[PDB]
């Protein structure tokens, strides 16, 4: 026979911005059917930025990360009508350009003159190197641009001369020379040797962007996507330096994460435009008002994690850290330990936020109450740290504890636990919290004992705290929870739980290595 | 003059999807340069589905929501080259088709024959061309895993204009199309409080799924078919079942339609594109707010009084506080079984409410503000224990796990959905704005009942009426007033309507909650 399914209303928070005045970006570019570069990468990025995309195809190409198979310039007449009608009926905050033909330049220039002061912002990305085409961009398009984004090879072609890569001052001059020839005040030069230079003509300012050296072949389409990200942010109303920063980071994340989308025959690749996008169906099926789903659709986990190749070297460096050794035999300097508890103090507020989320995700209210006890005691834990820094260390002013600077290892630790708790599920949070419990315990179980620090001291206190039978009992409850999530969690997603366990171990070693290296 | 700015690493949790084996979708369609329909909409929705878009343009058109300005067919050679090179080097899970030319069909057909059974899944969205309808039928459709025509296009495919009286007519059209297209799975769309009606016919299983939708009064339905088929394609690519893929497809589209967007000029009324982007987060927002960012480049008095007198809130605030349910508990005129229903639904509501106050505390600016949320949770759990005692003493519950097995009602579900959504997507001040009405309205509704409580002294009804008229609950209300101010000071002044609207809608949810109990059985 049949079944009847009821379609749900939209998420209530998303219904607050009905008839949204979305920022609009028109891309005037060539195609990359493979979806890596070109007008489709433009639309992907524009979509990924919560902006509305429009197109003006300048050339209909057969393209792949492997090679450019063929190029077919779209006839002037077609380009003209496409741009004309789009602008006659659609809002347009920014126009961004990629691949531009002589006919496309002839059409766009004509429209930029007709529009005058009513013209939208213009992001020009040079797409050259397979003579007059360089001249046409410089003479006809670049004077209207709010920013140009060439790389160094593209710079050499634009000014018809080779320069050098000696230092920053080299790029500085090239950028300034570009502003004079193109009649465009703002210019972003790209060079992974990763360094990006933004020149701001009117204010005669330079902003240098230091990125991350990612060793990957998969950098196809980065140029198209940076220009589209800048254009997207500019359309939203962000400042040029804000939008350029936003663009660079977004591309660099898309590269950093990456995707497996090509056949092994290719072996260069596209980037991950879609790393921040959530899967619609995943929230739709788990929705509270999903009515209904009547038609649609050995042995212990702990020791497995410990002995997994991905976590092994990070776990080993964790439980066998020199910090524990130097504390046991009193070798660790007074100030080194001062940094440790000074840094732990700095985290305690963020620590409390984590466990609030842990309480809210707990499978039963009994487990919630346990998590709110931890949060309820952070107050006194903060005070106990202050009393230790006053009585056993320097009590220079009461305002000392407000002025503590977060270290790199602490910063990375905090960001990681904030991200997993905000973005992940209950078992993913547990997987991240487990190394913190188990790692400390067995680090000092190994250190029993072996305890050379005089009884009654802070060194002695700290060691004995994690070596008591009471802590080992909490460890036993921890080990059980991991084994309980085995029967609750799909085996396909098991590797992610391994990776996060591994990453927390590394972060814990990093937190400890920072304290044994402090001044 | 130069400054150094460091670019942050990607957010740690998002890196877990590194080298993501993304689901790939190749769209073979024409362009709508205005970005509302066609291959751009396809790429938009594929992207919005966290899938990898690919294109094969069969026609280069000039189009806006106003009209089709010009149609320019792409050379058969170009389509061949695009198709041939794409599949040679790219992984492809699913192909979806839009506008197809005689040239495109010829190429695509040949490729489907060459690929045989090792070909990717096919989703055909009929865009209707004397021979085209016949060519789709015989050359393209037998290879499809789903056809998605509208009723007018159903008439173009078989060649007769049928009368759709009820549901059987749609049922038979679906059956007849499957026979001649040779495509088992068919989704008829269109149909007729009003409701949209889409019908999925699963041919192999001789089964129908009827999707009842919420009818939106709007003209902004441009490119709904292109995004539907692309949404379905994206879900199939991820490996979802057809029914799941269709459900999600339809819901995304209707969501895009319901939220909508203002992207056209004033010279363009009575037609508009949809909102493919309603769920996409703005990267910069989380980027500048990130901890390791490492750079740096109104009312007269209390906020509570302003909220409850606001023209948008007043009607729902009144309907909430002056509710007949509260009058019938105090009068003793309410049936016992109905009051039981409320306590049971309330218990379950309080579970979600306790959970969401923990998240409220996690988003609070200072530790002092966090600890106040624990006090609230403690108060919530105290009331749960009172509901626990009520059902054991007054209603004779003896089952140990009766409270874990309570079925949740529509009014409850909606309420829990609202503040869950606000806690996942909104900020701290929006979350608290959402949780305030529950605290305030309960006290005010029952302060209005002292001392007009004519329920027997010592009875359940009377004990319930006193607890929210009590002074200790008044202290919790005073805490609510103070928090409501502390929030207005940190919130962007221009964004204020958002806080009002939230409060207004939660008030509506609470009257619905008491209505449900009032009207139970």
């Amino acid at each position: 026979t049949y079944s009847t399914v009821s379609i749900n209303t939209p998420p209530p928070y998303l219904t607050l911005a009905c008839n949204e005045k979305l920022p609009t970006v028109l891309s005037i570019a060539g195609t990359d059917p493979s979806g890596g570069a070109g007008i489709e990468a433009d639309v992907k990025t524009i979509t990924a930025h919560r902006c509305y995309a429009m197109t003006c195809i300048t050339a209909l190409n057969a393209q792949t990360p492997v090679k450019v198979y063929s190029i077919n310039n779209t006839p002037k007449e077609v380009v003209f009508q496409t741009l004309e009608s789009n602008l006659k009926d659609m809002k347009c905050n920014v126009i961004k350009t990629g691949m531009l033909t002589a006919a496309a330049i002839e059409v766009l220039h004509e429209k930029l003159l007709q529009l005058g002061e009513n013209r939208p912002k213009l992001v020009v990305d040079p797409v050259l190197v397979a003579k007059d085409i360089v001249s046409l961009i410089t003479e006809k398009v670049a004077p209207f641009a709010d920013i140009l984004t060439p790389n160094i090879p593209e710079c050499y072609k634009l000014l018809g001369e080779e320069r050098k890569v000696n230092g920053l001052q080299d790029i500085f001059q090239i950028a300034k020379d570009l502003a004079k020839i193109t009649k465009c005040s703002n210019i972003l030069v790209k060079g992974g040797h990763i360094t990006d230079v933004l020149f701001l003509g009117a204010e005669q300012k330079f902003i240098i962007f230091k990125g991350n050296f990612v060793n990957t072949t998969h950098t196809h389409g980065t140029g198209c996507t940076l220009a589209s990200a800048i254009a997207s942010n500019l359309a939203r109303g962000y400042s040029l330096p804000q939008s350029v920063y936003g663009g660079i980071e977004y591309v660099q994340n898309a590269v950093a994460i990456g995707c497996d989308v090509t056949k092994e025959t290719v072996k260069n690749g596209p980037i991950n435009h879609v790393y921040a996008v959530e899967i619609p169906l995943e929230k739709m099926l788990s929705d509270e008002c999903f009515t209904a789903s009547d038609v649609i659709p050995g042995g212990n986990f702990y020791e497995y994690l410990i002995n997994h190749p991905k976590v092994k070297p990070h776990w080993d460096s964790y439980i066998n850290h020199e910090f524990v050794k130097k504390v046991a035999d009193g070798t660790l300097e007074r100030k080194k330990f001062q940094f440790f508890i000074e840094q732990d103090y700095a985290y305690l507020v963020d620590y409390a936020r984590v466990h609030c989320i842990a309480g809210s995700k707990a499978p039963c209210l009994e487990d919630m109450e346990k998590e709110l006890v931890i949060v309820g005691g952070v107050r006194t834990e903060m005070g106990q740290h202050e009393k230790r820094l006053k009585e056993v260390f320097g009590v220079k002013d009461p305002d000392y504890f407000q002025k503590i600077k977060r270290g790199p290892a602490l910063r990375a630790y905090s960001r990681y636990f904030n991200d997993v708790s905000r973005r992940g599920n209950w078992q993913e949070l547990v997987a991240s919290l487990t190394p913190c419990l188990m790692g400390y315990g067995e680090a000092l179980t190994k250190m029993k004992g072996k305890v050379t620090a005089p009884e009654g001291s802070v060194y002695h206190e700290w060691c004995e705290t994690y070596a008591s039978s009471w802590y080992r009992e909490a460890m036993d409850e921890g080990e059980k929870l991991l084994n309980h999530i085995l029967e609750t969690y799909p085996p396909e997603q098991l590797d992610t739980l391994v990776t996060i366990y591994a990453e927390v171990c590394e972060l814990e070693t990093n937190f400890w290595t920072a304290a044994l290296e402090y001044e």
